[PDB]
């Protein structure tokens, strides 16, 4: 259900909106995998997203951490480059199906992520790495072209269907 309106909000939404909040996901799965990276986390964070397929105390951590984002998603619908154009145009005009499988991907990484961050206590080094990605425009090459990456992921998965 929680999932099954965040479909509705997303695919019924003005174009605008709907785009502007898709690309905010975008980026802050762009910024958390580029963050585990320059933390050489990699592995640990692939060693703590396996155990969801055997743990109930996560599955349950993780459902929950989805509802949040969904919830934060809506009320910013509420409030008001080529790649990410691309991107936007495929999802939107996808098998309905595959649209929103690939979604809920992307949503449970963003829910898994946060939830490793938290759990490994990296809340403030996160926020300190964003603190000093701003006079860093080599950082914000590095996250355009991981958002690039994440667009052919997600074309590729889509495709795949």
């Amino acid at each position: 259900n929680p999932l099954d309106k965040w479909n509705d909000i997303i695919f019924h939404a003005s174009k605008k909106l709907s785009k502007k909040e898709l690309e905010r996901l975008l980026e802050l799965l762009a910024l958390l995998e580029t963050f585990i990276e320059k933390e050489d986390l990699e592995e640990k964070f692939e060693s703590f997203a396996k155990a969801l397929r055997i743990d109930e105390e996560l599955q349950q951590k993780i459902e929950s951490r989805k509802t949040d984002i969904v919830i934060q998603s809506m009320a910013n619908i509420l409030s008001g480059g080529n790649p990410l154009d691309k991107w936007n145009d495929i999802i939107f005009h996808a098998s309905k199906k595959l649209s929103k499988k690939e979604l809920e991907r992307l949503l449970e990484l963003l829910a898994l992520l946060e939830t490793f961050i938290e759990k490994e206590d990296l809340e403030e080094k996160f926020e300190s790495f964003a603190k000093a990605l701003r006079i860093d425009e080599e950082l914000q090459q590095k996250i355009e072209s991981r958002k690039t990456d994440i667009v052919i992921q997600s074309m590729a998965n889509i495709l795949s269907g």
